[PDB]
This record gives C-alpha cells, sequence and structure tokens, in this order.
C-alpha cells in the first residue's frame, strides 16, 4: 500500500570534514533511521569529490549492518569499471550474508572523468558501459558458483572446480539465499539509456527529481522496456531522491531549510553547477519561471518538499496525481553532523506522519 | 621497553559458522583486545577457504574502528593480484584516516590457487603473481603521494590527474593518515624466505609464523641482512611472531583447556593433517629431538604452544628470547571461542597485562 521513505547519503559534507567524521555522521544516520522505519539506506561512491566524500560505500554499510535491525543498504553505486569483478562480487555476497538479505546492489559507471583517470580510463578508449556489461556478466557468474573461466576484453575471471570432508571444498561467498541481490541503476538524463537497460533487465530503477516531464520520461522508457522484454513493471520499486525537510509549521521549515546546511550546499556548491549546466530547466518549466531566476528561494518554495507534515504531505500527493507517484521517497542526507536534532525530528516526522497517509494508486 | 601483545585473526571459524557470526566475532574480538591493551589486531584475506573465511578484511576494521580507541589495525594481508591498486590504494588511506593511523598495511601474493584462478590467474604456483604484487605496490604509493602520473603497466592501467582548470573543486584526498605510506608488512613463512628478504630491502615489517627455531632465526638473519645492504638499521621490535598461545591460573587447566577446548579441536580436524602432509611440524620435530611422525596433539602443547599459567608462560618466552634474540609482538592466533568466550578473554587479558609486561627486548 504506502509509499517507503529512504535515506540517499552522497553525501553531501561541507569541505573540511574529517574522513572520522563523515564515517560517524553515516553510522548515526543509519541507527537513526532505522530507529525510526526508514526503508532503505542508499550510499555513494565518489574517489574524487570533495562534498561527496565516500570512496567506499561498502565500508559504511558493514559498519551500521550489526548496529541496525530492519534497514536495508544499497551502494548507489559501485562503479563497475573502477574494481576487478571477482573481488567485487565476492564482497557483494558476503556483505549480503552479513546483512542477512537487507542489502540491495546498485551498478553504474561512473560520471567523473577524474576518478575514471585514476582507474586507468583516459579520455572519459576503453568504454565505460562495456565495462559495465562485461563487469556485471562475471559478477552473475560468480554468484552462481559454477566453474567457468572468461577471457574478457577488460578482466580475467573465473569459478574453480573443487579438487579432488566439508572443511576442503571451496568457500560460498553467494549473496544471500544463494542467489544475485536486486539490482538497481540510476538514471539521470530525460532520455535514460539506465531505465532503459533496467527495464529490460527487470532492475530496480532510481531517478533523481529534475521535475515533472523527466520523472514522466524515467517511468514511461522504464515501463516500455520492462513490457517488451516480459516483465511487469511495479511501480512500487521506483525509488526517487528529493531535497525533503519537515518541522511543526512551514514557517519553521523553510527557515531551517533557508539559513541551515542545505541551504548553505545548494547555495555554495549545487546551484552554480546546476546553473552552469542548466540543470534546473525541468523545474523553470514546471514553474512557469525562466531558469536565470532559478534561486535558493525558488528551489524552496517550489521544488523541495519542504513545510509542516501537512504541507509535505499535500505536496506529494499532488506529485502523484501528476505523475502516478513511485514507491520510495528518498530522502536525500544533508550535513547535521553538528546539529542532529532538527535534522532527525524532520526525518521521523517523514517516516512516521508523512509517508504512511501517501498510498500509491500503482 | 616490553614485547607487545597482538592477536591475528584468520580467522579460524567452525565449519558451518555464518557471516554473520564470524562479523560478530570478530568485532567483539577487537573490542575486548583493545580493552586489555593488546596493541594490534591483524585479519587475513580469503576468498576459497571455508575456516579462515574473511574476503574483506577492512569491513571489519571499519565496523570496529569507531567502537575502540588504541588497538591498531591491520590487513594480514591484503592480497595484490586481486584487486585494482587504485581502488585499492583510495581505500587504504580513507580507512587510515578513519582510524587516525591506528593502521598498517599487510600485503601478499597469496598462496591458494584457487582464490588466484577466481581472479584471473591461471597455474599460480602464464601470470607471474609477484611481478603483480611488485606493480600494485608501485601503483598504490604512487597514489599515495598524489603527483600526476599515468602508468600503462603488464597487468594494471592506473594513474593520478591533474588538478581541473575555490577549496570546494579541487581533487578529494584519499591519502594515508599524515600524508604518508602506511606502514607495511610482510609475512614469510619458508626457512630461506624471499618475503623475508623483500621486507628487508624495503625496510618493510617482518611478521613471521613460528615454526621452530631454526626457521625463526634464519628469517631474522634473512631479513637483517638484506636490511643491512640495502642501508637500513634493522629494528628487532618491529618484528612480529605468530604464536598458539593459552593462559590460565594453573599450568594443568591451561592445557586441559586447549586440549578439549576450540584450539585442540581445530588442530584436530584441520590443522595437524594438513601440517603432517606437507611435513610442517619437521621443524618443531627437530627442535624437541622427537620423529615427526610422532607429532600430534599433546606434543604441540607440551612442547610447542606457548601454553601455561602466566610463570610458565613467562619463562618459556624468556627460554625462546634466548635461543632466538626475541621480537617485538606477540602475535596471538585467535580461535573460534564465539559460544562461550570468558575462559578465552581470560587467557588474553593475562597474556597481555601479566605475561607480556614483564618480558622485555634487548
Ligand atoms: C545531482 C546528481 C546526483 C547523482 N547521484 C548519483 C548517485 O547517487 N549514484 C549514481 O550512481 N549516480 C548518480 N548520478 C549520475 C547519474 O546517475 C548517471 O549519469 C546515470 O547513471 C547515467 O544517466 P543516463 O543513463 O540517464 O544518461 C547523479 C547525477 C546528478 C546530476
Ligand atoms: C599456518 C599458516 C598461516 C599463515 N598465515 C598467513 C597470514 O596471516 N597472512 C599472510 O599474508 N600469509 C599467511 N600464510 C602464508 C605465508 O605467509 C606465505 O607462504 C608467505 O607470504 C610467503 O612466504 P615465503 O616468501 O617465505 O615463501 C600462512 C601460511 C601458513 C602455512
Amino acid at each position: 500500500m504506502a509509499m517507503e521513505t529512504g535515506l540517499i547519503f552522497h553525501p553531501y559534507m561541507r569541505p573540511g570534514r574529517s574522513a572520522r567524521q563523515t564515517f560517524d555522521w553515516g553510522i548515526k544516520s543509519a541507527v537513526q533511521a532505522d530507529s525510526v522505519g526508514i526503508d532503505s539506506m542508499m550510499i555513494s561512491e565518489h574517489a574524487s569529490q570533495i562534498w561527496e566524500n565516500i570512496p567506499n560505500p561498502e565500508l559504511l554499510i558493514a559498519a551500521a549492518a550489526l548496529q541496525t535491525k530492519n534497514i536495508k543498504f544499497a551502494p548507489m553505486a559501485h562503479l563497475l569499471p573502477h574494481q576487478h569483478p571477482a573481488k567485487l562480487a565476492t564482497m557483494i555476497g558476503w556483505l549480503s550474508q552479513i546483512l542477512e538479505g537487507r542489502y540491495f546492489l546498485g551498478i553504474g559507471a561512473g560520471a567523473y572523468p577524474q576518478a575514471s583517470y585514476m582507474h586507468g580510463i583516459r579520455n572519459a578508449t576503453k568504454n565505460l558501459n562495456d565495462m559495465v556489461r562485461e563487469s556485471l556478466f562475471i559478477m552473475e557468474k560468480i554468484w552462481k558458483r559454477e566453474p567457468f573461466f572468461h577471457e574478457g576484453k577488460y578482466w580475467d575471471a573465473g569459478y574453480p572446480e573443487e579438487l579432488e570432508d566439508e572443511q576442503h571444498k571451496l568457500a560460498d561467498f553467494s549473496p544471500w539465499g544463494g542467489k544475485a541481490p536486486e539490482i538497481a541503476v540510476t538514471g539521470f538524463s530525460y532520455n535514460s539509456p539506465s531505465m532503459r537497460l533496467a527495464g529490460e533487465r527487470n532492475f530496480k530503477p532510481v531517478s533523481i527529481f529534475s521535475g515533472l516531464d523527466a520523472l514522466k520520461r524515467h517511468w514511461e522508457v522504464y515501463s516500455e522496456a520492462a513490457i517488451e522484454a516480459g516483465h511487469t513493471p511495479d511501480r512500487s520499486r521506483h525509488a526517487v531522491s528529493h531535497t525533503v525537510f519537515c518541522a511543526d509549521t512551514d514557517k519553521e521549515a523553510k527557515r531551517l531549510v533557508m539559513e541551515g546546511p542545505i541551504g548553505y550546499c545548494f547555495e555554495r556548491y549545487l546551484i552554480p553547477i546546476w546553473r552552469r549546466f542548466g540543470m534546473m530547466d525541468g523545474y523553470a518549466k514546471d514553474a512557469g519561471i525562466d531558469p536565470v531566476d532559478a534561486d535558493l528561494e525558488f528551489l524552496v518554495d517550489n521544488v523541495f518538499l519542504v513545510g509542516s507534515p501537512d504541507t509535505v504531505t499535500e505536496k506529494i500527493n499532488a506529485l502523484f496525481e501528476a505523475t502516478g507517484g513511485w514507491g520510495t521517497l528518498q530522502v536525500e542526507a544533508h550535513d547535521y553532523y553538528d546539529d542532529p536534532a532538527p535534522w532527525f525530528q524532520s526525518l521521523e516526522l517523514i517516516s512516521k506522519e508523512v509517508a504512511p497517509k501517501i498510498l500509491l494508486p500503482k
């Protein structure tokens, strides 16, 4: 029935944050989210960025695994071109086992050429999408634990035969229940190749909210690819990422956003980038304004899901009418490490008072 | 000063233990060792083994990081041929940062062909594992330095990018704590150890598995000669030596707890048949004047293992020190006491607080 609440931890940590502080904020976020019934926590991967400063989401997932009871974790995404697929497959399976299946897997190519370069991919010639395909092909076969060898374009890998007593046969690091984890992919462009791939393979679709047109287009491409490949598209699997903040009143919610960590990140970091690459055009069209006038207050008033629980509940209901809805509201985590209380109260309000009222039509 | 106490967590988990139980035991082990002043915890890496069932020691280190105050962690060892070196270098630096330098790095080739095969290396003991170790380390040290390069190697492509042409837009810094390579360790097992020679040449930390008096002395001979020849001053206090060690109130109950507990079980079921098949108890047999064919559990408990009361163990260590010159860290092998850890925890407290402080290094 009800739309779930999720957390996406990019993260967006203020420049100057230490690794220990970031890791601490991640574990506290996992524990708090689990405590208020948030369904899932996605954790991103970057080796070359300042704000998005987690190069190994699996370390955080592992650190929070036995400190949580119900929440599911997902790297979003492991960048398949950057790792040996056998090493990655084994880790994925083992971590899935540790979590007793409270796990799913995000895969991706990587959008940052500086980081592609570090991992030996120049002019991001090798093809990152082909690397993704070959890695996944390999990992799926390692999880099956049937012998094979593969001399690939990008990697060599295999699964060995047993040597000629339980203690002497091969380890079993297949994911929980002995099968592949549920796999997810994120889409950003309007006509998303990733959405197409996901429908084709029956993967979990993940969108970053960039306007009504793009959201509709993502589900259009995904469902048609799915039905064509013989799958039944399920809206409840669709996760959509939003900037969301809740407080007792609209006035306090807007103020806390405008004056705190969220407004600070947008003003200092995200807006200049989004403006330079015209990424607020979908927002501008939706609201009828000119992209040149897309500022923090415009976003807070027309884009972000900000207000009292009632105001936020209404805004989500509106989007649902316009789009058809989605399965998980994936709340973007911001740097409240120094001021946890209003952020935790906000998440608690979303998970317990907002999301349960939002019902899926499909 | 005093000889330090260390823990080595291979692990040796009874066949049938789940990934969750293994992970839980590792974290509980790290916390308890920290609480009784154990200096370091080494965690091994295997993808194909049953008893030694941790394919990603860094996950356990990360999970124990914020739960401990003083203990230092090391993967022992990361198998360099199995990972992209840029991905591995980045993880090592970030984890070193999270731990605020309570970290050091074991590297190795890998001694299990079934696991080598998984990672694309056929006919392991064609690609050369030691050459793979060299190229990986060459790359990782340059990534930690954060100076631009690109390397087109025999086994990997990797590099470090130039900054693009505001702090928030500069490259991330995932260099290890203090901006320098971590201290690097290698383990030796064979009599005339190439690993001991390499460690000497490069001023790495030597780690030996105790296999008899002659090998222990040969290890230090090979290491020191390589060290002096390369122009370093060999330091015995950096030498770590792994022993099977159990302490109790009296010699009688210490022996009984070993014979009748997890340690005796692992040795009887798993280790002894292997060691006997590959003549690995010949050094022990030579030492005690018996024939290898007569090496069984009780022989090991009586003449090899460091077992008894605090005084008996202290005297046994002194005899070894007089015979070999000694070592800096007594690396205690962790066994599967997850079901009933009280006598194991007490033993570790006795070793760390009552035994080791009395052993000084000449
Ligand atoms: C604001 C923003 C956030 C993003 N977050 C993620 C993320 O969390 N995980 C991820 O794998 N990719 C992320 N991306 C990159 C896109 O998901 C990537 O381009 C996509 O996988 C490929 O898009 P397409 O196939 O729709 O062209 C993000 C991009 C933007 C602009
Ligand atoms: C009982 C036993 C325990 C071992 N434990 C470890 C270990 O904890 N870490 C490791 O890197 N290698 C371990 N090894 C493998 C040896 O370290 C390996 O032979 C060595 O790295 C290469 O030795 P050499 O260069 O002297 O031939 C172990 C081997 C045996 C037989």
